[PDB]
């Protein structure tokens, strides 16, 4: 059952969506992402761009960051998120909003945010990771230090540069395939 890893809510368990086999985010590739980031942050600001049911946005603020912003799709995922959120006892820490991803990006510009973690874990068939990461630096979404974190298909080939990121670490386990990004 998924639990979180580290930090103040370690060992935490965390309720999963319903089952549908599409491509996991095993708790190992959490471990996995974090460590390889972290594996601690001074605090900071996450977005989760396809959070589900929140456990990577859930690792960062266990792992020290401030807050978490969690994007939802799906309706039925609001409940999971919500549930695995009051595990943490610190709801103020995170904040889900339903609505379309690309709509969020300009929300943010709207709302003159920038973000230390990225997190881009698209369902397999609505991955637009490099237009998107292009609207966050267009609208200068980032902070100085922002790392991003995407999570693909093995068979997905993401670009050495996007603008003034860098791919800095590219890993696959098993069929899952991690890639950082840094300015």
């Amino acid at each position: 059952a998924m639990r979180v890893i580290s930090g103040e809510y370690g060992g935490r368990r965390l309720k999963a969506l319903d089952g549908d086999n599409t491509r996991p985010t095993t708790d190992k590739v959490k471990e996995s992402i974090f460590n390889m980031i972290g594996p601690y942050f001074d605090g900071g600001m996450a977005l989760d761009l396809y959070s589900g049911s929140g456990g990577l946005a859930i690792e960062a603020v266990s792992r020290g960051m401030d807050k978490s912003i969690c994007i939802e799709k799906n309706f039925a995922a609001l409940k999971v998120i919500k549930e695995n959120i009051a595990i943490t006892k610190e709801p103020e820490k995170f904040e889900v909003r339903k609505m379309d991803a690309n709509r969020a990006l300009e929300q943010f510009y709207e709302e003159k945010l920038q973000f230390d973690l990225v997190l881009l874990d698209p369902p397999y068939a609505k991955q637009e990771i490099v237009s998107q990461l292009e609207k966050m630096l267009e609208r200068q979404l980032l902070t100085n230090e922002a790392v991003i974190v995407c999570e693909t298909d093995k068979t997905v080939k993401l670009p050495e540069t996007i603008g003034t990121l860098k791919k800095t670490r590219e890993t696959v386990y098993g069929i899952t395939q991690v890639t950082i990004y840094r300015q």
